[PDB]
Parts: C-alpha cells; structure tokens; sequence
C-alpha cells in the first residue's frame, strides 16, 4: 500500500513530465512508464549508475532482482526512503524526484544490495559495489552496516557510514557526516543512531555511542559521548544543548 | 572585454601547451584553438563533462549554446570567474586551468546553464542536470539559486547551495561549505552572502541570514546569525573576533 | 621484500577468490593473476580508473609504467601504502582490498605518478591527472606536493593537500581533511605534517605550519598555529589538550 | 524440448571453457551459466551486440524478452537455428559457439524481435533495429521477410532479404546471398525459397520466383527463373544442370 | 527548394512518429526536431555515426559543418540522394527513413565529406574517416572519386568505389559493386558511370571504360568493357543483350 | 631488417602529418610516435579496433605483445604486408596509411594473433576475436587457416577464408573473396592458394583444390577445378583462358 501508491504517484508524474520535456520523454518511458513496480525501476536506475565493463548495467540488473527477489522489503525501503525525503527536504517536491535525482537516496537503495550480498558470503562483490557506490555518489556505506527505513541522506556528498554503525529508522543525515570509529578499537566501534534522529551538515560521530530516539545534533559536531533521548547536542566536542 | 582579453591569454597559453605536451595537442586544439569564441570552448567542455546516454555531449551542447545565444552574459560571467581564481589562488597560473581543470569553476558554470533552464521553466531538464553537476564536479547547487560573478568554488568537492540562496559578485568559497537552511522552513530558508565574501572551507551557513560585505567565515564554522559587514566570524557556533 | 611479500599475498587471496565469486573471476585475472609483479596490477588499474577520450587507459598505462620503470621506488611505496592501511583500518583484513577497491589508495598512488610528471615538466600533463584523480576519487592534491610512503587516506573523500604541503611517512588522513592555505602568501603557505601524524575526520590544518610527529588532530579541528609532537589539538580553533 | 536438450549442452560446455580459459570465464558465467533457459542468455546477448545509446541494452533486453514471453517459439526457433549451423558446419564443433560468436546466427535471431515488432506495428522501432543489424552483423533483412527455422546464414556478409521474401525452414544461405527485387515493380517481388534449400555464396536470386525444395543454386548464380525441386541451378545466368 | 521540401516532410513525419514510439520519441526530437534545417540533423548523425574517441561526434560535427558552410551543395545532393533513395525503392515509403536507418545514404554523404577534406589537402583526416565510413557502414568509397547527386546505394554492404571514378546524376548502385582497378595500372584506372545507370547487386565494372547514360548492369556482371547508351549488359564476362 | 626500413618510414610521415593536421596530432603520437618499434604500435592499433568490455584494449594488448615476443615472425610478416599493400595498390602511396587506416591488413594482422592463440589451444580466445575481427573489418578468416606473408586483402569486404585454407606467401585478394568448402565432407576442404596468385573481386573458390602460382582468378568467378601455374581462369564457373 505505501510502497504501490508511491508507486502510482511516480507513475503519474512520469506521464506529466514527459508530455512537458521531450528531450526527456524516453527517458521517463524505459526509466518508470514501461516498468510494472518500484523495483523494476529502482534496478534499472541503479544498474546504469553503478555499470562499469568489469560488469555492465544489464548484468547488475539481475544481481539486484535476485536480492528483490530473496528479499522483497529491500523495496518497500525505498518506498519510505522517497517519502521520507519528500515529506522532510522543502526543495523536493515531486515522488519521482528522489529516484530519479538525488544520489543519496541511490546511495542508501545501492547500500541495500551490497548488505544483502554481504549476508550471503558474496563479499568480494559487496567491496566491489561499495567502492562503485562512493565514487558513483560519494556515499561510504560498509555493507555491514545496518540502516532501518524512511532514511534520509540529503546531499549524500561526504557520507561516510562504518563497519558496525547501526541507523535505525525515520534519521535524517547530511552532506559531510561521518559515523563512526575512535583511534583506537576493533570489533564493535561504531555508534547506533536511534529512531528519529537529525544530524546536521559536518557533523562527525565517533565511537560505539548511542545517539537516542529524536537527538538533534549539531553541524559541525564532534559527538563523543552518548546522547540522551531527545537532546540536542552542538560544538566541538559537543556539549548537550 | 574581460571575456576577449581572457580568450586571447587562453589561446596564447594552448599554442605553447600544444608545443610542449604533444599528449594532449590535439586536446589543446579541439577544446581551444579552433573555437572562434570563449562560448564555444566552454559548451564543448561542459558538454562533455556532463555527458550521459540520456543526452549525450554533442545534444546537450545544444542547450548550453541556445542558453549563451539568448543569455551572453552568462559567458562573461564565465571569464570573471576565470580571471577571479587565477587573481585569488596562488597556484593557478594560467588563464587556461581554470577553464580546462577546475572542477569548482566547471560546477558554477554549469549551474548557470539551470538556472537559465529553470527559469524557462524546462524545469525536469534543470534537475536532471543538477544530478549530473553533482556527479560530474561533486558540487550541489540548485537552479533556483542566485549566484553573481567573479566568484571562486576552490577544490569544490562537497559544496552545497540550497533553492534559496544570494551569493553577490566576488565570493569566494572553499572545499565543504554549505549554504542554508534550519529544519524550520519552506519559504525562503537559505544565506544571503553579500559581495566580496571569503568563506572558509567547511563552514556550514544555515538559515536566511545575512552574511555581509566583505566578511570572513572562518574554516568549520557553523553561521547561525547575521554576520556584520567587514566582520570576521568563527567557531562553532559562530562569534564575531 | 615487502614488495615482493605483498605481492605474494595478493596473488594467493585472488586464486581463492576467483573460485568463490565468478562474476569476478576474470577480472581478478586481468588485474593480479596474469601480471608477474605489482607495478603490472597497479598501473592496469590506475589507467581503468583515469581513462577518458583524451587519453585512454591504454596510453596512461604507458605513461605510468615509464615513471615505474625509471622510478621503482614509487611500486615500493605502494606496497607499504597497502600494509599501512590493512595494518590500521580494522574494517580492512585482505592485502587484496586496498588495491583493488580503496579510493584513497588510488588517489595517493596516482598522485605519485602526477608528482613525477611535475618533476619532468610535463606541468599540462600532472594538471590534466590531477583533475581525473579529483573526479575519479573525489581526493585533489596539487602535483608538488610531497607525500611520504606509509601513508592512509581511509574514506579519502574531500581529501584536500595544497601545492607546497609535505606529508611525511606513515601518516594517516581521513575524510575531509584539507591541508592548507590562509590569505596573500605565496611561496611555502601549506602544513609540513610529520612522521606518524593522525589527522581526524573534517580537520582543516592552515598555513605554513608543522604537525610534530605523531600528533593526533581531532575531528573537525582547524589548526591555525603550529602542533607539538606527541601532542593531541581539538576544537574550532585547535588548542593542545 | 530440442530447446531444453540444447540449452543443456550449452550450460555443459561453458563449464568446462569457464575452467579452461580464465580471461572468458566471467563472460561465460554471465551470458550463459548464471541464466535459467535459452532465452534469458539470447536476449542477453542480442541486447549487447544491438545496443546504442538511443536504446542501451539494459531497454532493449526488456523488448526483446516481451517477445519471448508472447511467442515462446521465437526461442525454439533459434534452438532449431543452432542446431542446424552445427549439424551443416563442420568447422562449428560446439553447442555454444552459434549462440556466442556466429554473427549470421545473431543476425536471424534478431530479425526475429524485428519480425514481431512489425506485426506488433511498432514499424520504428523495427525500422530502427534492421539498420542495427544490418550495422552489427553486415546482414539486411527487411522485418517483413517471412523465414522459418531450422535456418544457416553461414559467414553471412553481405546477405540481403527483401519485404516480400519467403525462406521456408531448413534451408542455408552463404555470404554474398541477395534474395529479390526485379526490375521495378511493387506488391510480392521477391522470392520464394523452399524448404531444404542450398544458397552458394555470392548467388543473386532475383523476383517472385519459385525455388523448389531441396534445389541447389551454385555460386555466384543469378536465377531469374523458377527452378524446380531438387533441382541444380548455376552460372549467370542461371540454367538448370 | 527541393532541400527545404524535403526538410519540411520530414519534420512532418518525425512529429506523427514521435507520438507513436515513446521509446524513439527523444531520438526523433533531437535528431530532427529540435534542428533548423536538413545539414544540422545530418551533421548530428554522420558525427554520431562515425565517432570514435579520436574524434569524438561533438568534434566531428563541427567539422562536418564547416564544411556544409563553405560548400552548401553537399546538402542539396542529400536532399536528391533523399528523393532518389525513397522514390527508387519500394520498401522505402517516409521521407525521414533513409535519413535515420539506411546505411547506403549515409555513406554517400560521409564520402561527401570525405571529398571536401581532400580537396582542402586535409588528405590525413579525409583518410581516417574513409576507414570509419568503412568500419561503420561496410561501403569504401575513396575521398577522390566523383559523384554528383541523386545517387542511391541500396543496401550498401560491399560497395568500393576506387580514387578516379566518376559516378553522374541519378545513377543506382546495389550491394556488392565494386568499381574499377585492372591489371596494374597507376593514373585513371577506374570506371566513368555516366547518369541514369542501374547497376545490379554483385556487379564489377573494372578498368577506365564509359558506362553509357541509362545503361543497365546484370547482377554478378563483369563489365570489362565501354557499354554504349541505353544498352543492357549481362554475364561475366559481361555482353551486350 | 625490412621491419625497420618500415618503421622509420612510418615515424617519418607521423612527425609530417602530425605538423600539418593537429586533429590528429595526438593520435599519431599517441598511436606511433611515443613507441619504440612496431611492435608497440601494432598492439596499440588493434587492441582499440578489437576492444569490448568482455576483453578491454588494455588487456587485449597484453596478449598481443605476448604473442609478438614469444614469436617475432610476426611483426615480421605486418612489415611484409605493410610493403605489399603500398606496392600493389596505386591509391596507397605513405608506409602509414595501411597501418592506420585499412581494415583488410588489421584483419590479416589480427588473424596472426588468433592464429597463435589457436596453437596456443586457447581456442575460446581465438573464436572470441575471431568475431571481433568479423565485426570490426567486415572479414571472416578462421583461426586455424594457414597465411603466408606479403598478403594483401584490397578493401576486404566480405571476404571469407576457411579453417583449412593456405594461402602461401604473396597472394592478393580483394573484395567479396570466399575460400572452400563445397558441401559434405570434413578434414581438409578448402583451397589451397599458392605463391602470388592474384584472385579478383568476388571470386569463389571451393574445395581442397590448387591454385597454382601466379595464377589469376577473374572477377565473379566459381572456381571448382584446379588452377595451373600460370594460367588464368574466369567465368561462373571458371574455365582456364
């Protein structure tokens, strides 16, 4: 239900905008008109973006559809991931807007598949596609990362996500922010951004650190300690507000 | 013309880059020395950089050419840009770098290209360009935003300037900074950064505040209020010093 | 040998990973399998990375085995840069990784190459790669500068080394980092960052100053004024802690 | 199935060249070993050879598999065509090398798609397809053609099927083949070879004329009457032997 | 004008079909529509036709251009070779069909170019699109021959046409003509085509002999000598029926 | 070394033509000037004109120059074929241009390699290029035939060699040319073409039959018996003269 109305809405967008701008009107036709779900679309846009000769867009295509297919909720994120920036970013106006645009929203989906690989010891491929997507979208997302639905990384440029961060759902991310890791530790190091959570542009998170449900944190930030539920938290290092 | 006697400093220059890096003779040839014009350098440029599938360098070209026939003064914005890097980095010598390799210079005229679509209101193709701006040159600029001339994006890499901002002649900006908005809006939500302005890499400026003439943002600053004309600001948040 | 050991290392882990992910089978063939020594593997895939029209792989390829060729001890650094980051980021545990998927690896690699074309006056050249290098991995660093071996860029996004920066061995830089430059100097304006320096995410060091060995900058820092050795700087401005 | 039996032999063989040939073993595990049935590794293929950024492969694989799924027997067909250049070559030894490198194979499949589309009246994009056809494989068939299966274009350079021809099944055609188009006149104007047929090289068979089951037409001949069953045409022009 | 005619029905039909094939609908618009005149949409596709990364079509363009502006006959001849392509041929029913998808016509064109290049003693870059024309259409026809205009090459694969020929108004070629060359001549070795001939598919006409106006070559035919006016000549050798 | 007559020849006319068009500058340096012997620049050549993502240029070329240096003849026999061309054809005048610009000698080039490849029994290799020769020139020659040196394929449309030809050393061949293969029967099938023969456009030969030295074949003609010594046939099919 979110994931077909948001569906149907793009669709008829795609109609609109087609009719308006046929320099891009195939374009809207083999990218969302011919296609018969989200997920059909969402492969296809990501299988281009991510296409290199050590493999190609229509072989991606099917290593993507494979994960769909093994794991249908990969799309229903999506669905909430292009409502979520609708709803949150006043710029964005349109459904079809953060599939079709914004390199965020195509790194968090591109994310998706290489965790999904991840899981099935297919880590070779996992790297290979992690690299893809940060020089594609300059988004670093460890595969074993775990990041929940309704995310938001706007203006992906400079997102750096380590190995152990867990980013739960409804946060919201921006350009230039980084979670995770001090000098020092292995095996667990980085921090859990609880449900709800802003952080602002610039904003470093460093260390296994619990940042609670609805914290605000600071551009620029350097949060090193644990943040309470609804804080909001600023400076370098950062003091709770 | 500043455009003309930068034109006539960057064709000098390509002769004798020709002559000396045999590598790259042809490039020096078929970007410069046979363009009549600066117009024609710089769609043959940007019209490459920005290339794609979806509209490939010799269709979009066509764009960028009907934008400069209808709009000139987008081109002599262009050489005030040039001629401002060159002037304000020591490590720009030559009138042609700018124009050939930097990336920062590439975005700013490249934006100017939606920002002339936006507001014809060929609207899809400006975001689908935005995209591509963001891609290509790592820079995110939306269309709607007002950028005058002679301004300098140095090593833009993750340089953010949101719907609703005012960048007046003379600015110049570094590497991380981002223009606008508190998660308080729709309306009207990003900087005003009057003429002559040097921002600080990775200086976050949020809100619709002034940033007056002639002042300085220091690096990593977070400018949540008006700064005052000739003022330097820093810290995060930002005082006056 | 360290060359020669890590070499040895990455042939074995690809013999294996071929047999576990044939999609990429062939690829770990073109790229390690069927070279007999790492400058082979390594300038296969720095041209991949930098190919464009204007000088496809197949040339670069010859231009970066020139400078191994007349310059082994470029390959010599590499295979420390590979151990330096296998050594120091926890998420990395194949010698494989850093080669073939690392973007800061790849940038620190090619800027040698670009370092080398600088020292023979072929400046069009070395400007033309930084510009790819930029692009391809979102790192610029100015062809003059002088970097160590040893050294890390984890996450090398927004990475930012100005012309005149030194970077001694086994140094570790992360994303966003920029080094240098403040106002009307010329001539030495750019940090000398010393042996064993560890410089946090989003700092900004400005200025002809020095970082003593095996200083740590905080996340975020901007370091106007000169650091201690052995000393640890936070905060907007940098002060010892 | 002839299909099944086929595609099982083709799934045999590229196990063993995967092993043998390493450089091709990605490619052999992504055209045929990774796909479920003949079709899936025959629109792959097509898609790739017939791909331009007007339609990249990735759109036109989505066309050409809608085929397979309205007429399952196109499929059966190419078994039937792959079957018979094996059986008729005896320089092809194996199932696979029709399927992967035989250009004369690939030009008939196509037709195929082009066959449908036509009747489907999407005369455009048929249009479009017989020019990149004709382009790839040095074949020109017009999409109108009426052809069987069982079918051998061996080489096949230069072979040219008029709108009006009909090629019944089992019949082989070499290089430098033209099939119809007398004089000037309009409405069935080319011929009609019957089943079993063989066409030397070069020979020119021009009208709405018979050719007889099982006729050989020599090479080099140019037939301009109906030659009878079983029959021997050769010479210019063509007399019975 | 027979040109601006011409133009107008194209554009007319590239209208009516862009509204039928959503998938070709860009392709239509910025082929022709969005072009002023017949020699933009033709330099748009010879340029993208014949690209390679030496010349890439958005250089090439401009050299096509140049051309059309100092020497606009060559695209009056393509609005003849239009007529004549569409009017001789039964298959072909829409003005805009051989602009877009017939081989023969484009050929013919490139070669146009081709002849302006070699006359400005261009003969290095009139030899090098020679080989592409070659490469991309299967027709080698040499920069010095001389063709006038309402020419048609009919399925063009095979056709060579040598460096002294001469080919007059209104004349039809199929595949497979050769054109000229005999036992070791140098200096006027090759055939003079004079107008209103119809040479048929796999035809050879060798040495320096007269084809007479209106003359017809049988298929297969060897012409060795001069055929008088309105003659019919068949058989190989070839004789006057 | 007539290898190096050659070569020098070459760089001479590259350091011309280089000065006198400079669209081409780079491609001549790039292509011949910066490489050492011919070697270097054959392998350059035709891993470009053989590329595809399934084997990339750069990768090509390591085969290539395998094959070059475990078997010199090679490059021997291009310098032959080189001196062959510019003889035997009046059009060709400059050492260069058959290296550059014709297809027929990259073919027979080309073949040298999949030849090897096929005594190497990497025989999945030789069959991949093979194709890729088939599409790049318009020219079928199987792997395993057997060519001398001093070839020349005149504009090589559509010529077609068999797996068990020989073509012994100074032969000619033009356009439309077809070796062997009558109808049932394997082991040994196809023509064996001796010292010097010349054989005309669109000839056919068939069967394990002799043409004996400096003999000469007709243009169109079915050759079926063999050819004595000298002797000169012609006609469909070919009768001694």
């Amino acid at each position: 239900s979110l994931t077909l109305d948001v569906w149907q809405h793009i669709r008829q967008e795609a109609k609109e905008l087609a009719e308006n701008e046929p320099m891009l009107a195939s374009f809207f036709h083999s990218t969302i008109l011919k296609h018969q779900n989200l997920g059909g679309a969402l492969s296809y846009l990501l299988a281009n973006k991510l296409a290199n000769p050590i493999m190609p867009a229509i072989s991606l295509r099917e290593i993507i559809e494979e994960a769909y297919q093994s794991n249908p909720s990969i799309i229903d994120c999506a669905a909430c991931d292009i409502q979520a920036v609708r709803h949150r970013d006043p710029a964005v106006e349109l459904w079809s807007t953060p599939l079709l645009y914004l390199k965020g929203f195509h790194a968090i989906q591109s994310y998706r598949i290489t965790h999904y690989l991840w899981n099935q010891n297919r880590k070779s491929l996992a790297l290979y596609l992690q690299n893809q997507i940060s020089v594609a979208f300059d988004v670093d997302i460890h595969p074993a990362a775990k990041i929940g639905h309704g995310i938001m990384f706007d203006h992906a440029t400079g997102i750096v996500v380590g190995e152990t961060s867990v980013i739960e759902n409804d946060v919201s991310i921006l350009q230039g922010v980084t979670l995770g890791g001090t000098g020092k530790e292995s095996g667990d190091r980085h921090p859990k951004v609880r449900e709800g959570v802003m952080i602002g542009a610039g904003a470093k998170i460093l260390g296994n650190i619990e940042v609670g449900k609805y914290a605000k944190i600071g551009a620029n930030s350097v949060v090193l300690n644990p943040v309470p539920e609804y804080a909001t938290a600023a400076g370098v290092p950062a003091r709770i507000v």
